[PDB]
């Protein structure tokens, strides 16, 4: 319940705070910082994966899980972390990536080392089909889902980047192993975890081809690894082996579960996650806004946890995404949006996460060169299309609109050489709008768009209603305005947000004994009625009804 009415904030440490001038951000980087998110009234901070990796994929692919990656710091740097943050009334959870390895974790060397070992079949091995891979599945970072292993004449499988060999859960060692990890953490007095790929751990039996209806030489392969029947059995077996002994919040990254079908994810009986990250408002790994399907699609999370006592996890940025201001408000209202979809998604009911970045309300880059850019992903993706004939442009307009390169820029301080992230040179170039977009700057400004989530944090913390009262959608065919209420007793908030770059009009869908106005993003007209709402390009306004 504690984790319930929790704010959350989500760390890149890569891109959050260099302490040591190589570029590279670190740990005793976060360590400096932790008043700014302590006075920003964070309840929680994720942090992504900081353990021993190459970095293939920043992080996410792990070599060693009870180390920590050498550029972030040391063990003692984790405990410091750990120690600083809990005395400053925060809590920590931790990155959970245990659907695949890198390809130099020692499980995985000595698995490959000959075709039969004891550490074989921790992973996915296939002999090919027809001189090519065992099948036509495709990588979520393009290519060949299969890599060839020259030595054992085998292939071995990667749903995500070729040093990212897929765990086989089907070996009920490789299950106890991993979940003896897990209580290893979770004795050292972490928090929880956020369940990095957990709905891509059972594939489909026997890995079959999958139709090619336009005949690509690779198959998107979701339907293959993603959300597969027979998955929760061993989801229900790891919160028993692991969470359940534990007073700690969890959340799964579910990819691919729908409104309807979240139940023996997120339910209070029997749920094996306390919480989940879906992608129905989002889309991972696509290639106005209608802000209807908006409504309808977060509604019916609403309303469908609601009926099985689940949670939400409210977000709108994390690291696998662009920025928000870019996907679902304007570059042309630029602080007023931003504030706007803050009000929006943070005063549902569920756990709100903020993504570094989000409170300042960063935008995209558009960097020139492919070399400028780092995701393993949009590299493959780069290379792969331009040979089919893709132009430059053609590429760089994908990867500038969709490419997550967008959210791991430099975290922005100040307006000094690298917005105050590092002394030397980042490892991602920082977004060149640093000199009107830091958090220096913000700080001072009562109306920046940092204060406001100050506010909301606040309000959501001082009204229980923000936070167990019940959602209900307002004013639904307006193409402009998402409103909504939050309903707990005898107290009514009432959302209402101008999703659109203009003025609009819109009454007051009303029956109080009292009105108060928590938070507003513009300064309130004097002669405007309340019934009759003039509302300005991106104006948000929440009322308290009693
Ligand atoms: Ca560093
Ligand atoms: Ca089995
Ligand atoms: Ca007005």
């Amino acid at each position: 319940k504690w984790w319930k009415e929790a704010v959350a904030y989500q760390i890149y440490p890569r891109s959050f705070m260099d302490s040591n001038g190589d570029g590279i951000g670190d740990i005793q980087g976060v360590i400096s910082k932790l008043d700014y998110l302590s006075d920003l009234g964070i309840d929680v901070i994720w942090i992504c994966p900081i353990y021993q990796s190459p970095n293939d994929d920043n992080g996410y692919d792990i070599s060693d899980y009870k180390d920590i990656m050498k550029d972030f710091g040391t063990m003692e740097d984790f405990d410091e972390l750990l120690d600083e943050v809990h005395h400053r009334g925060m809590k920590l959870i931790m990155d959970l990536v245990i659907n695949h390895t890198s390809d130099e974790h020692p499980w995985f060397l000595e698995s490959r080392s000959a075709k039969e070992n004891p550490y074989r079949d921790y992973y996915i091995w296939h002999e090919g089909k027809d001189g090519k891979e065992p099948n036509n599945w495709e990588s979520i970072f393009s290519g060949s889902a299969w890599e060839f292993d020259e030595k054992t004449k085998e292939y071995y499988m990667h749903v995500f980047s070729k040093k990212q060999p897929d765990l086989n859960w089907e070996n009920e060692k490789v299950r106890h192993e991993l979940y003896e990890m897990v209580n290893w953490w979770l004795d050292k007095g972490i928090d929880g975890f956020r369940v990095d790929a957990i709905s891509h751990i059972k594939k489909v039996a026997g890995f079959p081809d999958l139709p090619n209806p336009e005949k690509l030489d690779y198959v998107p392969s979701f339907e293959g690894h993603m959300n597969r029947p027979g998955i929760q059995e061993h989801l229900k077996e790891l919160k028993e082996k692991t969470f359940a002994k534990y007073d700690i919040m969890t959340v799964g990254e579910a990819n691919g579960v729908t409104s309807d079908s979240a139940d023996e994810w997120v339910a209070e009986d029997g749920g094996n996650f306390n919480m989940i990250f879906q992608f129905e408002h989002m889309g991972l790994w696509d290639k106005p806004l209608d802000l209807i399907e908006l409504k309808t699609i977060l509604t019916n999370w609403q309303n469908g946890l609601e009926k099985i006592n689940g949670w939400n996890a409210l977000y709108l940025e994390n690291h696998d995404q662009i920025r928000s201001v870019n996907k679902f408000g304007s570059t042309a209202y630029r602080v007023e949006s931003a504030k706007c979809l803050a009000a929006l998604y943070f005063l549902m009911k569920g756990t709100p996460f903020i993504y570094q970045g989000q409170e300042l309300g960063m935008t995209n880059v558009k960097f020139d060169s492919i070399d400028d850019y780092d995701d393993v992903g949009m590299i493959n993706y780069y290379r792969i299309q331009r040979e089919k004939g893709d132009s430059h442009d053609e590429i760089m307009k994908v990867i500038w609109e969709t490419g997550r390169d967008n959210s791991r820029t430099p975290m922005q301080w100040n307006t000094e050489k690298n917005a105050g992230f590092s002394t030397g040179n980042p490892w991602m170039k920082v977004n060149p709008n640093y000199v009107d977009i830091n958090v220096e700057e913000q700080k001072s400004d009562k109306n920046s768009v940092l204060n406001f989530y100050k506010q909301l944090i606040k309000i959501r913390k001082q009204h229980d209603v923000l936070v167990y009262g019940t959602y209900k959608l307002l004013a639904e065919e307006d193409s402009a305005i998402y409103a909504y209420t939050r309903t707990l007793e005898g107290k009514t908030a009432v959302v209402i947000c101008n999703m659109s770059p203009n003025n609009q009009t819109f009454e007051f869908p009303s029956s109080f004994t009292n009105i108060e106005v928590l938070i507003h993003n513009y300064p309130l007209d004097k002669n405007e009625t309340l019934e009759q709402c003039t509302l300005h390009p991106y104006e948000t306004r929440v009322y308290l009804i009693s």
